């Protein structure tokens, strides 16, 4: 019986490809078995006769075994590299489950016979796991049937270096185990020139990272980007010990502490003009940022802080004096101290919101463009904003607070434009007359235990939209008839108004009105019901 | 709570796509459940704002439900016919039993 196997190899062993497909046509006619069949299908696939995979599968309608076996016909193409073969086979497998199983086996065989494209089609096309373990019943997950490393131990540079670049991470068995290849992947595969390299080897779940992989190329950049990794610790040269960076992403991993100095003599990179260190397990930044006259930003948000620094309230701190942007919020502040915070010149925006701060830090001369620190539990605001920020904050958020009356200065701003202030206890503001934010577009003013509320006439230019919904609105205050230039208006979720003024129809630039859950005792219910037009 | 979704689709109703950007990430900080998550994701996608899909799906990680439900951010992505939309979101169905369920509707 095994022998009509045997007899259509044999035709296939010649090169007789026309007795090959009589003997086969004999036999599957007197293969009825499901096994047999897939036998009768795996002799022309392992041979190459892709012609006749093909008429088996569209004629025969031979079954395709899932088991992830060497006898598998499409195991058997991605053996000999027959691409054609494996997608011809793979087409015809049946049902939405498609067997990863067997596709993880052929990968992984693929990637040890260094047949690339047969990788390449099973990883792009049909999906298979570059990080899975090719493993069979009977067998262990072993690196070995790992496809990067099956690929990089067998000398398969290319199949490796493409998993990598299509989904493929690297881990410690690889670095430990074929130091040499990887660290030449590492330093030839995600390196651009620029002496002053810009290497990129974050998103490789690198666990660690040694001086030895670049710090030969430390004159002038060794890495820029080590962020999107699994990395715990860092060597002190990575922070400091690298001479013309300027730019460092430290961020999304699992950073908890990073290593610190004990002067600026052990600094050498004073070149840094932006840190990213956010996403991490940070308590407190180490003080060497403190010796970085020229960083422009730091942003180590995403973190555990309960200090933005240790209280080293006596050394001659320099750093950070040009810093820009500080971004330090969502993380357990609940004081910023005025050491370091006024140890800052050139800082315009400050992100600190999301913080357990109850007290605004004591203001300081220096331009903040703009400033949220909502998402707190900020009890009040300063009063020296109108001489610090009168020209130079545009944007405030202050809103979700417990705060409960804001000062005539954050409105005798001139420069400030956009404000959000709600989600807070105020119920009375400070006199229009005082009001010197003429630029103003945007007011968000609701969520409070406002009641009555007016407003400049000069806003009758300025105001965009204006937000008082949710709040303790009985009546309209008549001031919003000043507002022709308003757009969009809310005054919903206050279930004490009856009344809609007549004069909301002279502001002709409305578009929208939040109606809701208001009923309008002097418009009819049909009005109501069409809408805000 | 459901307001934060309406203000989002108010940022996209006006045509405010950075705002409806601001109020997405901060209802995705707000939105743990499973169901809002999806419901986030769905806004942009019924807009059309691939980018912002794209946002969800690749930083904020935003699980991508199997029901066959016109709540679904891929059905309704099919609905108005948004093709890069469909495309982008079907990529993000993790394992090898791939929904055919929802394939169909």
């Amino acid at each position: 019986r095994s022998r009509r196997t045997e007899g259509i190899r044999a035709a296939y062993r010649r090169g007789d490809r026309g007795g090959a497909r009589d003997l086969l046509e004999e036999a599957c006619d007197q293969c009825a078995s499901q096994l047999e069949k897939g036998q009768l299908l795996s002799i022309p696939a392992a041979y190459g006769d892709l012609e006749m995979v093909r008429y088996l599968l569209s004629k025969r309608l031979v079954e395709l075994p899932t088991e992830p076996t060497d006898d598998n016909p499409a195991v058997v193409a991605a053996y000999f590299g027959h691409t054609a073969v494996v997608q011809e086979l793979l087409e015809s497998l049946p049902g939405p489950c498609s067997p990863q199983r067997l596709l993880n086996w052929m990968l992984a065989l693929a990637c040890q016979r260094g047949h690339l494209g047969v990788v390449k089609l099973l990883v792009l096309t049909h999906g298979a796991d570059p990080e899975s373990y090719a493993v069979r019943k009977n067998e262990f997950p072993v690196i070995v049937r790992l496809p990067l490393y099956a690929a990089i131990k067998s000398g398969n540079e290319d199949i490796a270096i493409f998993l990598l670049r299509h989904g493929a991470y690297f881990c410690s068995y690889i670095l430990l185990d074929s130091p040499d290849p990887s660290k030449h992947l590492l330093r030839k595969y995600f390196i651009e020139a620029s002496t002053a390299l810009r290497v990129k080897w974050s998103h490789l779940r690198l666990p660690w990272v040694d001086l030895d992989w670049l710090i030969d190329i430390s004159c002038q950049i060794t890495e820029l980007d080590l962020s999107a990794n699994c990395l715990a610790t860092l060597p002190s040269v990575i922070p400091w010990g690298l001479i013309n960076l300027r730019k460092l992403n430290l961020s999304d991993n699992h950073l908890g502490e990073l290593p610190g100095v004990q002067s600026s003599d052990e600094i050498i990179c004073s070149r840094l003009l932006e840190i990213d260190i956010s996403s991490n397990k940070l308590s407190h930044l180490p003080p060497g940022f403190l010796h970085l006259s020229k960083l422009q930003k730091l942003t180590a948000s995403k973190n555990c802080l309960e200090k933005l620094f240790e209280e080293e309230n006596a050394t001659n701190w320099i750093g950070l004096r040009k810093l820009q942007e500080l971004d330090i919020s969502d993380n357990k502040l609940t004081e910023l101290p005025a050491l370091f915070l006024h140890s800052f010149k050139s800082l315009n925006s400050l992100n600190v919101s999301r913080n357990n701060l109850k007290v605004f830090p004591d203001p300081w001369a220096c331009p903040l463009k703009c400033c949220k620190a909502s998402r707190n539990a900020l009890e009040c605001l300063p009063d020296k904003m109108a001489v610090f920020w009168k020209n130079h904050l545009k944007d405030v958020d202050f809103s979700e607070n417990a705060l409960k009356e804001v000062p005539l200065g954050l409105f005798q701003l001139d420069a400030l434009m956009f404000l959000r202030l709600q989600g807070n206890q105020l119920a009375a503001l400070p006199p229009q007359e005082k009001w010197t934010c003429r630029q103003l577009k945007t007011l968000d003013l609701s969520r409070n235990q406002l009641g009555v509320l007016e407003f400049p006439a000069f806003l009758s230019e300025s105001l965009e939209v204006l937000c008082l919904n949710d709040n303790h609105l009985d009546t309209v205050p008549p001031s919003v008839c000043l507002l022709k230039s308003l757009s969009e208006l809310y005054l919903g979720n206050n279930p004490g108004l009856r009344e809609l003024p007549p004069e909301l129809g002279q502001l002709g630039n409305l578009w929208q009105l939040d109606t809701e859950d208001l009923t309008i005792s002097n418009v009819p219910a049909e009005i109501q019901k069409e809408g805000p037009k």
